[PDB]
């Protein structure tokens, strides 16, 4: 059953990423991690590159991927998903200031739709 709720709590403002390459060639950014770090890490961010032109920055946790939490997911599990995603993927950035006060009040992140 797909009821309707009223009465928002609350929602942050995620910034939504559009990465576009052709077939074979690459993105320019890397999905990595960091110890003891919440979300997902973004280095390896080359000059001028498609990956960077979205906004993406450095530490920049991608709420979601290509429109699919991926916080409890593996490494491996969104990579992947990246690769079928297609020529183009979508990522969601969000701000660390944001970020810290929605993992300290527990709020839902993977709602986050922009």
């Amino acid at each position: 059953g797909s009821s309707g709720s009223s009465g928002m709590a609350s929602t942050f403002n995620p910034r939504e990423c559009k990465l576009s390459k052709q077939e074979g060639q690459n993105y320019g950014f890397f999905l990595r991690i960091e110890k003891d770090t919440d979300g997902h890490l973004i280095r390896v961010i080359e000059e001028g590159s498609p990956a960077e032109k979205a906004g993406l920055l450095d530490g920049d946790r991608v709420l979601r991927i290509n429109g699919v939490f991926v916080d409890k997911e593996e490494h491996a599990q969104v990579v992947e998903l990246v690769r079928k995603s297609g020529n183009s993927v979508t990522l969601l950035v969000l701000d660390g200031d944001s970020y810290e006060k929605a993992v300290k009040n527990q709020v839902d992140l993977k709602e986050l739709d922009q």
